[PDB]
């Protein structure tokens, strides 16, 4: 037997960073939860329990906490580089790093209209993640991400048209509620290094929001009988709007709100035009999922 | 042996209910789990396996359905009034009941500036509920809540002149962070009835809107070293700016975020008057209770 | 404005502690998490910002450890009354203490048959806890429990004879799959301190074996066609075997596994009596509740 | 922009099977929870909102629940492989299935030392898995694995000699809490089709059974100073235990506990070859992979 493939590290790792603005007086701050995985030249320590090849998971620790001191945690996409690159550079048996960043909302507060110089809330379950693969000799490979934005709106969404066989039950229609969770992940073009890195930073945060936006308003705009339709729209403006993004992809798990028949109690209208009252499921869900590029 | 007690009924079921207005096209919708408990001559279905006595949990879901159908399902005080008052009217040998309504946010979007007529983002996982309990006789007892409000506060918080001992290591602190779930229920006076409580609709969602206005601005503001103390403005505001609650009451499970010393490292320094990355602990936690009342 | 009620603590301390035998050189661990809250003058904490009458909660979690490391942790029903009597009895303001302990699972593994000295496995999310209460010159109150007990029996339930009026749509059946949380439980007859718990150690592991397998066997063996009279029949064995328990409480959720007609697809056969493949349910469930003491007839 | 890549289909489709033994009365349940995810020239729904490609997600449900009320559905490697086989010969335009199946545990009640005919408990939430892959013409590609299986030992096993720099704050030590949960996947040579996959039936059992066997014996008997070398060793034996087995692999998210200092208190010793009393961490959490496959 042999290893084919081997990886370690340390996984949630929680930090929090605050940024005091002297002058203004105003602080920001930012909270993550960090997973790196080293890998390199380390099957003995599988094959001959060797722990001489191995940087301990605790030290990693520590070293997203120093490197988090002494460096900018913002963008995560710039943040993730730089951890990443300290992998590889500091340790000649180690050849690539992968640092997954999960970025956690603290929304400053409006009191009165202003906003609170330190007091924050979070907004909401979403998350602005990144995904860094730092590999030795093949540059920086970052897919970039927003996860957990759930959204409903409550008509200008049909389905019809759709096959149907003798394993199909459900009926066509022209006004349906849609409601996901969405997923949305642009994978940049690859960078030499650490500097090309930070020569594009602005990209970054503007290509988020751009996502973001889009995101929502095609969502809320668009009247379809496709949720295919529809994410790929999505993708199509993102790819227009950023040219170094080379793929943008969509995962909508698309849960129901069913119909609930009340006609037989005193002939209770609640179905079709009707329909007000609706019984939101759990599960089973849809699940639409896919990958737009460039032609 | 002998039944002491006894309650039985639905729980989780979730609904869903959308407002058209035909003029201006506007939609609105509302989404809340609900769980309905009843109480009543039904000791026979425990000890002698006699369910004649009992109305199906079945059927108490269908009648949740209905009950929506026909009435306003807002405020939830009064759809739970309404919705437990049912239960005690229809059934001879029911003489109580208990509706719990969890509410769900479904937040109506701004695209490009201007509300969005019928799309809707879940733009926080914090609720707003109410525990209706409606007993024969007695009439109702409504509390109403918010909850899973997560607040954090940079600076502008202290700890220090606690009692120290021998089990004591906790160092005092001029600066710290402060951060919490907020879990605050106020207690309305009884009412009489479903008349009563339809005369004061208006001030249910005028409480709410008061009482996370007040949470938000006294954590935002208040620079304390005592949590408690800070609690208690809370409920005092909230007693003083609406007659009708008999009391208020707080639970704060405190969010720690431990400094990290890093001096061990090339003395970097990062404690104190330097502490600039922090470690979030998710547990344990402190816990703070109170209920405050009229003096 | 005054205060009615106040209570303050530590949440979510985990514990974990191992006991070695060195003759035999087994090893034993036990691992729960435990809150404490506190009662007592504390008042002006809350109307005067006084911190010099609390205790902070970083110290009650230092306190868990202490008390841990100087005593036994098992069963929990002790452990808990030590613990809340210490903090009554070395603080004069502190005048009640609410102990609350979850135990975790971490059954010795069997390897070849044979147990093994010092390999766990979390075989179930099932938890043994106890509530624990403390008040000065009230005694010792203690609520013990078992709960993330889930059970499914695939028949011998039934549901028919209920109410029907014009809500109902349920069917009536005599045959159904009938799966539940268990949730269970017994209420100890006041101590008056830790002496007399301490004089009743013994007790308490056997009244949680008898409380889960009374539980277990009841479930299997009951045909019933009311939840609420099997939790009843539970709740007696238990009172019955256990006179220093006063009272019993049941609280099972049940979860719906629903019949899927597949008669629209070539006349498939799929209900009643044919009924094979069901849609288990994630909500809504019902909920039956119960509490059952003794008798005060002869 | 182009379509680079499309799935979709029903996620979290919960089912229940029970078998009845006429002679014996003997019940056995199954119950697993399963997703289907189709690929195929399925582009226009999402290029030109084109539905007529579209197989409803609601008929990929009703099929599961057909085809498990016609079939075994164990062991789930058969199950998928026939489920996933459906899409592909039924469609035209379907050329891949990927089905994932999770199985929960409900093992057999021992009443006064006798198996019960049928009564359950969800003795643990250890989960059974298959990702079952379909590919036209390409056979299909059985990945098996278990999961949930969380363990500890109190004793035998150490950590020295690994890396040390400045970056290094970690004590080395012979003796320490080894804890995690585990995650292990065995992926089976690619099968021609449907009846290849009939003829090794009895394999699947059996390896499960193996897999799990040697994982928790090498846990609780190896005495390592490396989680990587006892993986190791128990993708080995696994290998070694049945041919047709490509690669093994494993995920262990080691669970830490830490030494509590209590000399600060009364002196009192509770470290080193004292240590009694632990703080169990809820994280970070170090994280060990590796696939290994046959020389
Ligand atoms: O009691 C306590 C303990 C810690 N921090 C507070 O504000 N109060
Ligand atoms: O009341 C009820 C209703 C359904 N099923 C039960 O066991 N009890
Ligand atoms: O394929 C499908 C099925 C259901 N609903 C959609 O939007 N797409
Ligand atoms: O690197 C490490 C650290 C802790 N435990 C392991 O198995 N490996």
């Amino acid at each position: 037997s042999a290893v084919k493939a081997a990886r370690y590290g340390k996984d949630n790792v929680r930090v929090y960073k605050v940024h005091k603005d002297e002058k203004t007086g105003v602080q920001t701050v930012y909270e993550m939860t960090v997973c790196v995985l080293l890998e390199g030249e380390i099957e003995t320590s599988y094959t001959k329990a060797d722990n001489s090849v191995i940087v301990a998971t605790d030290s990693i620790k520590n070293t997203i906490y120093i490197t988090a001191k002494q460096n900018p945690v913002t963008p995560p996409e710039l943040f993730g580089s730089i951890l990443g690159t300290h992998f590889i550079e500091k340790y000649n048996h180690i050849h690539a790093a992968h640092v997954n960043i999960v970025c956690h909302r603290w929304t400053r507060m409006d009191i009165d209209g202003k906003p609170h110089p330190h007091s924050f809330i979070r907004d909401s379950e979403e998350k602005r993640n990144v995904q860094v693969d730092v590999v030795e000799g093949k540059g920086i490979d970052i897919k970039s991400s927003l996860s957990g934005l759930t959204v409903l709106k409550s008509t200008n969404s049909q389905f019809w048209g759709f096959l149907r066989d003798e394993y199909t039950t459900l009926k066509e229609t022209w006004d349906r509620i849609l409601s996901t969770d969405v997923d949305a992940t642009w994978q940049w073009k690859n960078f030499s290094g650490l500097q090309e890195v930070r020569s594009h930073v602005p990209k970054f945060d503007a290509t988020w929001a751009t996502a973001r936006e889009v995101t929502l308003k095609t969502f809320a705009e668009d009247n379809s009988a496709s949720v295919q339709a529809t994410m790929y729209k999505m993708a199509e403006q993102i790819l227009a709007r950023q040219q170094l993004i080379e793929t943008v992809e969509y995962s909508l798990p698309n849960k129901h709100y069913f119909e609930i028949d009340l006609s037989w109690h005193k002939g209770l209208q609640n179905t079709g035009k009707n329909a007000e009252v609706f019984a939101p499921q759990s599960d089973p869900n849809g699940l639409i999922k896919c990958t737009v590029g460039r032609s």
